[PDB]
């Protein structure tokens, strides 16, 4: 593993709630059973929460910018309604079994994006726990000024994450979470219209533009074309096909910085794995709110109301 932030253990709820990642895990694999794209939203919110604040669950705050009630967000920032539907199914589950509010919906987050790569085919790793719910709301900016856009080329990428202490490596290696779920036709229309990127593998553009004929088309398609649903290394064969769908895949081949690293992980899923699974693990640190700080949610999709 990546160093432990402070405040944070490997099975911190041993003593109070020994069952709670099991029961996670039964959950969700019973829940993708039902709808294969929950793993990859699961995925997704995880990632998402951590860069907007930090890993302490601001985003499934009804009245949270990108959250359960948002209403006005573009489509690439209107994030799965099942996946935080799940998130509190499966909170619900753990006041039951733990008999009373033991687990922040933080920790579940974790949980449950490990438990969704797991499930789809990817590598397992220990999850540090130990995560508090933290009781402010997100705000637009806190969403534009932590999230980079998918037009973004690797140097902007690599400024973001340097603020929150994730370097190349991890930038090509956590990228690889689009080897599973879906994008928007809005998010690449513009490597499509008025004319093809030149980055762009011209077959895979004409597929494309079947798929989004023109801009503004309220459609989704798989972010890996060679395999939608599976966690694997399809999604670095594609870079090296020139069939990464975002600015923000393909620039990953294209830049000086992170080239290697997308020609080892298509060459090597052991090697992408093992990375994938440090790294992700150092993203669900990102200022983590531990100790008395924050809230232990009773509800994660409010703050607590009554101490
Ligand atoms: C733009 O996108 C296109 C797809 O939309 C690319 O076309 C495809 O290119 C791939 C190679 O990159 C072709 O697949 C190969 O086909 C040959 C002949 O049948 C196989 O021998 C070869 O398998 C060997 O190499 C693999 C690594 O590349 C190894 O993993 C494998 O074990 C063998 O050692 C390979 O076959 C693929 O192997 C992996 C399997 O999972 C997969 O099912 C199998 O297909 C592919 O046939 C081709 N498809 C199309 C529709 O043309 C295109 O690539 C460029 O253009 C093509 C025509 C070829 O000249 C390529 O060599 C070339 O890179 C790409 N354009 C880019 C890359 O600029
Ligand atoms: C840091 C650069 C990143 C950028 C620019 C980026 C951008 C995006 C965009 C644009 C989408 C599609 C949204 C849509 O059009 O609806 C998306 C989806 C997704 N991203 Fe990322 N992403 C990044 C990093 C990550 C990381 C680190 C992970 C996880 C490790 C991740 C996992 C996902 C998943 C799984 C989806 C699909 C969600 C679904 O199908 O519900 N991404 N990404
Ligand atoms: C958990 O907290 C949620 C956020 O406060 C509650 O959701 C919401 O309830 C409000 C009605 O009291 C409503 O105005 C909001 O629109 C809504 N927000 C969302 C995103 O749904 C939720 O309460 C429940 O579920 C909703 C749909 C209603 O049926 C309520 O009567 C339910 O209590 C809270 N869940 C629980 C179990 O308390
Ligand atoms: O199809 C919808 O409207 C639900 C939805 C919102 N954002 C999403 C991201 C990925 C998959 C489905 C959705
Ligand atoms: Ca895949
Ligand atoms: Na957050």
């Amino acid at each position: 593993q990546p160093p432990l932030a402070p405040g944070l253990s490997f099975d911190f709820y041993k003593r109070s709630c020994p069952k709670a990642e099991s029961i996670v895990r039964s959950f969700v694999q019973d829940a993708v059973r039902r709808d294969v794209g929950l793993a990859a939203g699961l995925l997704r919110l995880h990632f998402h929460d951590c860069f907007v604040q930090g890993c302490d669950a601001s985003v499934l705050l009804d009245g949270s910018a990108t959250g359960p009630g948002e209403q006005q967000a573009p489509p690439n920032l209107t994030l799965r309604p099942t996946a935080f539907k799940a998130i509190n199914d499966i909170h619900d589950r753990l006041h039951k079994e733990c008999g009373g509010t033991v687990v922040s919906c933080s920790d579940v987050l974790a949980l449950a994006a490990r438990d969704s790569v797991v499930v789809s085919g990817g590598p397992s790793y220990r999850v540090p726990l130990g995560r508090r719910d933290s009781a402010s709301f997100a705000t637009q900016q806190d969403v534009l000024s932590g999230l980079p856009p998918p037009t973004a080329a690797v140097p902007a990428l690599l400024a973001v994450l340097s603020k929150i202490n994730l370097d190349a490596t991890d930038l090509v290696a956590l990228s690889g979470g689009h080897t599973i779920g879906l994008g928007h036709c809005t998010s690449f229309e513009d490597r499509l219209f008025p004319r093809p990127d030149p980055t762009l593998n011209a077959t895979f553009a004409g597929q494309l533009r079947r798929t989004c004929p023109a801009k503004g088309t309220d459609r989704r398609t798989p972010l890996d074309v060679r395999t939608p649903n599976a966690f694997d290394n399809k999604y670095y064969v594609n870079l090296v096909n020139r069939e990464g769908l975002f600015t923000s895949d393909q620039d990953l081949f294209s830049n000086a910085r992170t080239r290697a690293l997308v020609d080892k992980f298509a060459r090597s899923q052991r090697d992408f794995f093992d990375q994938f699974a440090f790294s992700v693990v150092k993203m669900g640190q990102i200022k983590v709110l531990t100790g008395t700080q924050g809230q232990i949610r009773t509800n994660c999709s409010a703050r607590n109301a009554a101490g």
